[PDB]
């Protein structure tokens, strides 16, 4: 377990993986970013059988210097910043408004989030101004953040002081003469430890899940007031619960990626059992984030600088020892193109089997396993 021979083994690992590339992906894009980015998210849509699609990027100086929330345009087949906004510490986490893309939420400095709204400001190669609205509550940073899929405007955050945020920007008229304030909807004490992740489901306006170092896996009803309780709450893992995905075609299945190195499937309808265990990461497994093409897929990455897709329809498939060896028969792929920790993912909604993938390396990569692989 030596320090420079660890990174020794990794920097020959990293060079077979290279030379094993044409063999493993129809598409592997590298860069090397200035800073460091904690976020990754494929804007919908796109622009010679190739295409100019965008990502919703961010930096972490830590103190350091100016903070940028980051837009980049990339050249697929069927790498850029064309922006750059001022913002108030890293950026942890950056996700826009489903309903409407140009509206930007993130989690900065001390825990407070923010709102941009790009229609301000189309043309500014860097947009100085900064954001148009801070959502004060928090009082640490954090990586929770999520909008509403069916009530537009509403969104919630969980962080570091423990607590859950839900908040609703709907009507409030931003522009460049100054940022407002905003103070939350609702605000929820349900967790014990810092809350690591959270999402509101696909179909129900409702309906928020979260999960926490406090090892638990929560539904909340955000029609109720904090006074409630959540509406579920189980022990999900003996270890913290790093993410949540909700399944995006079948509406009870969601998954959870946990420090014990596993992620765990669960039907909203059984939570007291879960449904089967994912094992295959060495090390604390960080994202989780379904595939929005094809509903038994799923991809997750961990500190083991590993991005593995899962194919939950071979779960049970027989295998010859001689398979039994090199995985369970539900890991469908392996990227191994990271050399250190993975910090988020995000599939492509526009293009098959197009992911983007960060790691603390300041590496950005967009890859597409082989076909002959997937197919």
């Amino acid at each position: 377990l030596s320090e420079v021979d660890l990174e020794k083994k990794i920097q020959e690992e990293y060079k077979l993986w290279k030379q094993n590339v044409p063999f493993l992906y129809d598409l592997v894009i590298t860069e090397a970013l200035e800073w460091p980015s904690l976020t990754v998210e494929w804007f919908p849509g796109s622009e010679d059988n190739s295409s100019i699609q965008k990502l919703l990027l961010g930096t972490q100086t830590s103190g350091n210097d100016q903070n940028y929330l980051q837009v980049a345009s990339v050249q697929l087949p069927t790498l850029d910043i064309v922006q750059k906004i001022h913002h108030e510490g890293d950026v942890n986490k950056a996700r826009f408004m489903p309903q409407n893309p140009d509206i930007i939420a993130t989690l900065g400095l001390n825990g407070n989030g923010y709102i941009f709204d790009l229609n301000l400001y189309r043309e500014q190669p860097i947009v100085q101004t900064g954001h148009q609205a801070c959502l004060r509550h928090h009082t640490s940073e954090g990586f929770g953040l999520g909008w509403n899929f069916i009530q537009e405007g509403t969104l919630a955050t969980g962080t570091e002081d423990t607590s859950i945020c839900v908040w609703d920007i709907k009507g409030k008229s931003l522009s460049l003469e100054k940022s407002i304030d905003v103070a939350p909807v609702s605000v929820y004490h349900r967790h014990t430890a810092v809350v690591n992740d959270l999402q509101f489901h696909l179909q129900h306006e409702a309906l928020l899940t979260s999960v926490s170092d406090d090892c638990t896996l929560q539904i909340h009803d955000t029609r109720l007031p904090s006074s409630s309780s959540a509406s579920q709450c189980v022990k999900a893992h003996e270890q913290p619960v790093n993410g949540v995905a909700f399944n995006p075609f079948n509406d009870y299945l969601l998954a959870t990626a946990s420090a014990d190195h596993t992620v765990a499937l669960w039907d909203l309808r059984r939570l007291n059992q879960r449904l089967h265990t994912l094992e295959g990461h060495e090390d604390e497994v960080y994202n989780v984030q379904w595939s929005p093409h094809d509903e038994p897929i799923l991809v997750t990455s961990s500190t083991d600088r590993r991005v593995c897709v899962w194919d939950l329809s071979k779960i049970g498939e027989e295998q010859t020892v001689e398979d039994s060896e090199d995985g369970a028969p539900e890991l469908m792929f392996m990227h191994g193109g990271h050399t250190n920790r993975v910090s988020d993912l995000s599939w492509n909604p526009n293009n098959k089997w197009v992911l983007a993938s960060l790691a603390d390396d300041n590496i950005l990569q967009i890859w597409s396993p082989s076909k002959v692989i997937w197919a």
